[PDB]
């Protein structure tokens, strides 16, 4: 039993987008642009509407570069993220209710304020690798498993 999730990370050749997640669950930590994809829209449109809700932008192509499964500790549903990937912004980022933007330099990336699991997978996205991954964890914190292996089809 899992729910559908995709998430935006904004790639361009010396810098990437990521917003401080400003309410909710993971709040206070720097994440790509995502949530749920809702009844009526395909997993991409979910992508495209989860970007221009969350800071302004448009773009003209998303790319499929993995798939990640949580598993929260005592939470019934698993989560299944599409990670996508784009360098073909159209506008500049602005702050919306749930996602203050920043740019971060590729050897900049504030990963000691992220999510524990993005230096795992990371990596294999700044290197041009398709990923699948799964993380357990206890809270927000704590990894407890994980399995993570490169793909050739998402
Ligand atoms: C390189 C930036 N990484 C992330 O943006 C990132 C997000 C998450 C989430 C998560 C929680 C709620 C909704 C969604 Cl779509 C994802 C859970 C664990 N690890 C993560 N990492």
């Amino acid at each position: 039993a899992s729910r559908l999730y995709t998430l935006v990370l904004v790639l361009q050749p010396q810098r990437v987008l990521l917003g401080m997640k400003k309410r909710g669950f993971g709040a206070g930590r720097w994440n790509g642009f995502g949530g749920k994809v809702q009844e009526g829209e395909t997993i991409e449109d979910g992508a495209r509407r989860e970007l221009q809700e969350e800071s302004g932008l448009t773009v003209d192509a998303l790319h499929k570069v993995g798939q990640i499964v949580f598993e929260f500790v005592g939470e019934p549903e698993l989560m299944d993220v599409h990670v996508f990937c784009t360098d073909s912004i159209q506008g500049t980022p602005v702050e919306s209710d749930e996602m203050r933007p920043c740019w971060f330099q590729l050897d900049q990336i504030p990963f000691k304020d992220m999510w524990p699991d993005d230096s795992y997978w990371f990596p294999l996205l700044l290197q041009k690798k398709k990923f699948h991954g799964y993380f357990k964890f206890q809270g927000q914190d704590t990894i407890l498993d994980y399995t993570l292996r490169e793909v050739d089809t998402v």
